[PDB]
């Protein structure tokens, strides 16, 4: 594993191949988790900012952004949707959790929380999945889509298979993450495919 | 009855099903009331806050958002609507009182007083209601709109007989409210319908 | 008369028969005079704020909101409107001056002076009004629009038959008013018709 | 000679007639200037804020304002144009220089330099002109159009027949202006044409 | 050469031929290289900041302002465009870097970095350039086009043969830049062609 602190995946062009993937040995169907990481793009359209597909399942745990203040979290291929004002270009800390047993997700933009929603209440996100930074996918890996691309700088990319507290939240965003067990930037596994370059992150 | 402080429910999602019945005993025709509670939803539609019909009598007391920056009070099926600059989406504490003997119905929105309406002098609200949160009845307890419904998290909930003065409601919007006689967050009585969690309030 | 400190006249509805005549000991015709009052409305369409007519003689001492950021004053029925930035809705204080010798009228919004502008220069504002909150006059006391209906709230009112320098519209607006011998809100003559209620002032 | 400190030109109407006549006994051709007031208007059409014609040549030295955030000078009926970002209403300070060596003319808005243009670069500005403030000149001392003329208020009028440093102008701008050899607010000589009123200055 | 500091080129009027000529002794192709200047426009069509060209290489290496809040960067011909937010008209402090190993350009605006992007990786920008302030390039040295001449103020230039950190990227945008290698304001050898005036620099 690679130590990613202080760092940043940059897709610095539009495209349908440049992406990476994300490498968790995830053998066991999640009931709950909390997924954050920070991000800088210029883009308008939307775009897809972490994409984890599972055999037959489009869509298994997707965020994607659909246009200036308005994210997307899609649970086996369901989705909701969430508002928040912000500026624009902006850099943005994005944490989003959900929980299983009541169905609730919750994003927190900037330790900020949006209004709660809810779906899939009692359903098991798939293991054994492909994750991707950079690309949408369609199938299991790729079937790819230039207009969902992401295109600008990720980073701090945490996933805990866990609701966080809010005060695990806010670390997080402040810039003290609890280590993480399913995906950790600190101790990342990874592949870059195509066009993608690893440099300081310069916009905290 | 059960004591909601630092909670709220909420309504995951759009329906025309899912929502909350209040009891109160209340079978004294009212003279003058308060009512305060916290919100946070990302609609922009119109919906309705607090539902309160009576039998044979649709919308004899209810809170109905119509826009953001718009609220409108009906008392016995009369409307008034007042103003103000607010941010969205955004928490908003709201109170809101009137008085039969002036008709005078007054909004404060996030401690702010908003313009003084008035309706209805000399009327008495109708008792033994059905109250309803997450929908708009007209019936009595049903009837309900799809369209008016709230998708978002409603709090810290209280009811008065009386008309509180000015220092009592900056106490509530504070999170020091008086004990109230109608409805009280911190000894309610309620019903959940269908799909309505309760979570810890994050967002005060 | 009527001590209405701390107190408005709250105009809660749209009509055209609620109103307050205003009765002056004025036997003279006018040659300067300065007039300051607070008012609160979330109305967007124009209306009267103060209208003061004589015998054969509309709009003999008149001032208007035009729409949000523009007043009017009439002297003799003839118009000048100066602009100021403002929000809305919003409280505001208000003073007008104007004098025969110049001409010269001058508003001031909030303490802020708007651009002077100068009407009947050697004309006397005529005496033994009748004078009108919440409705515009078009004859010697009536003869009402709808459509020119002030709904909110007026309070703080004082009119001196001189023009007030600017420290003294200064005290005016932080709540120092100079005694006034044209109107005074500290001891008022006033008549109410129709639906206005008195109620305390709370938005100061 | 005339001492206006602490007061204004007030042109209180629209008009094609309204206009003082500043008198300097210029007898030279001008090389270089600077020119400085304070004005307060409400107008949004296009207006000439100083007019300096001489005899056979329109717009010999005109400072006119295009619309809202839009400044030009002429120089020998040639026209520069700049840009700032403003309030409207709002009172503001002008001061422009020009320097025929170089052709460059500057603006500075309430004390903040716009972007530097040129023109005329060799030209002498002629002498023996006609200077009017409230009305655009198209003769020597005449000709005038009611879209041009200046309804407002204007005030510390300073005119040097040098390029002044950034510092002298932010003298001027805080209302403390060196003394100026062409004209001077502190010793004018003016003749009012019409109705124009002179004031204290209340707005600084 | 000339010590520029504390001065300005001011490009008084828009020209399809004021222009001046930046002399630089480069025989090497560049590998990597930051360049930083303030500048003051109100144009709002877009323009050329910095306009550098070998033979038979139009855009070889081109800072173009697209419009407000939008910069471009060339590098042989091929293009990125980053984002910003940013008032007009205002004056700018830019930096902006490239790098051949990764492709990474990197805009700074007022000491804010912008989303980097990727181009011509791998690749050497040639030697042997012209360098034109005022007007872009089509030739080597020539074809200007009116309609991408820039109008205003430029200053404070420096380039450098490699990617300065940020913190020396804030201090240029400070006022105390490293000195250069490839251009220095302070040691500039350059010509003026037609009418650009240098001035002291009064907008910072
Ligand atoms: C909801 O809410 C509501 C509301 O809030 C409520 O209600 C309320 O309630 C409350 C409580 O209850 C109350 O209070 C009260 O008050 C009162 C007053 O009233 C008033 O005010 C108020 C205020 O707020 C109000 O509200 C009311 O309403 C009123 O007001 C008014 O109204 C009216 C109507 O009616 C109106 O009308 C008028 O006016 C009009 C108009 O005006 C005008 C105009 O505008 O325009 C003006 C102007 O200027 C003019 N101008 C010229 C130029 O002129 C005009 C003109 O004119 C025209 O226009 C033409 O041109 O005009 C007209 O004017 C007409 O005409 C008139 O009329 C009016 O306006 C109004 N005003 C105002 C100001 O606004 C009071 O009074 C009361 O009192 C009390 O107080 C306290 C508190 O502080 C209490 O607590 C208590 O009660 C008290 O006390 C007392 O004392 C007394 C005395 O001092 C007494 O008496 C005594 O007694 C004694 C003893 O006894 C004996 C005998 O008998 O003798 C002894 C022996 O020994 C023994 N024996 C043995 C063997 O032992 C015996 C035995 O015991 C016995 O008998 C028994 O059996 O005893 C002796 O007698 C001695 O002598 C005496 O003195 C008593 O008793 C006591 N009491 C008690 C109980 O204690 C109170 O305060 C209120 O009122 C109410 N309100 C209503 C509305 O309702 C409710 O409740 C709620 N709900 C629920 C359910 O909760
Ligand atoms: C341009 O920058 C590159 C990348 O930083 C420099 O290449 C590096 O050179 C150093 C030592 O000279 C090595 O440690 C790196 O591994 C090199 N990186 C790569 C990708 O080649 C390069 O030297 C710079 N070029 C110039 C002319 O200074
Ligand atoms: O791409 C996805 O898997 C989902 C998740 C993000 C948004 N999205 C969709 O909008 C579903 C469809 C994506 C592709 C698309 O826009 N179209 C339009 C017609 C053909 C194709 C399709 O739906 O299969
Ligand atoms: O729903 C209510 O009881 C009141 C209170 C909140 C707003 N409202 C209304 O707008 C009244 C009508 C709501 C339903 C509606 O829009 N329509 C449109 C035609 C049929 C149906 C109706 O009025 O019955
Ligand atoms: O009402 C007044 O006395 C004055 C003062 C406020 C504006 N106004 C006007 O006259 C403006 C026009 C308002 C509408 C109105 O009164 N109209 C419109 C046509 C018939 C009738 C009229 O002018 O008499
Ligand atoms: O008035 C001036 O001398 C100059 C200076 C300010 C603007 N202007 C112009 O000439 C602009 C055009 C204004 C309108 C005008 O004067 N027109 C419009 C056509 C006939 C007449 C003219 O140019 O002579
Ligand atoms: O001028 C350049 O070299 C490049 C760099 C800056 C922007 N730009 C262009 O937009 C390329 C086109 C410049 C000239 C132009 O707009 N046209 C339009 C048709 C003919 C002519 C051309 O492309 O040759
Ligand atoms: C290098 C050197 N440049 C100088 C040029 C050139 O001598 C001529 O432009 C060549 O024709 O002359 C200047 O007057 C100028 O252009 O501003 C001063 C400048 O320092
Ligand atoms: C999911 O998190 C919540 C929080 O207590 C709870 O429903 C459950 O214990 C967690 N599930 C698992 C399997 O860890
Ligand atoms: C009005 O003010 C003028 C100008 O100062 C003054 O001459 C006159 O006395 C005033 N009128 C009255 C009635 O006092
Ligand atoms: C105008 O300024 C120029 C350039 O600074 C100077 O040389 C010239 O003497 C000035 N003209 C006069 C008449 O003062």
């Amino acid at each position: 594993h690679t130590d990613l602190s202080g760092k940043v995946f940059v897709f610095p062009r539009e495209s349908v191949t440049d992406h990476v993937n994300l490498i968790t040995p995830l053998e066991k169907p999640l009931q709950n988790f909390t997924l954050c990481f920070r991000a800088y793009s210029d883009l308008s359209r939307a775009y897809s900012l972490f994409s984890y597909n599972t055999q037959g399942r489009d869509n298994e745990l997707l965020v994607y952004k659909e246009r200036v203040g308005e994210y997307s979290l899609y649970i086996g291929r369901h989705k909701v949707t969430s508002k928040v004002i912000e500026k624009f270009p902006a850099p943005v800390h994005i944490c989003v959790s959900w929980e299983s047993s009541s169905g609730i997700a919750e994003f927190w933009i900037n330790g900020t929380p949006l209004v709660k929603k809810g779906l899939r209440q009692g359903y098991f996100v798939e293991a054994q999945p492909k994750i991707v930074l950079g690309q949408e996918q369609d199938s299991y890996g790729g079937k790819f889509d230039r207009s969902q691309s992401f295109v600008g700088e990720i980073g701090d990319l945490y996933m805990w298979d866990s609701v966080l507290p809010p005060e695990n939240i806010l670390s997080a965003y402040q810039g003290t993450p609890l280590p993480a067990n399913i995906l950790d930037w600190q101790a990342l596994n990874y592949e870059i495919r195509g066009y993608v370059i690893i440099k300081p992150l310069v916009w905290v």
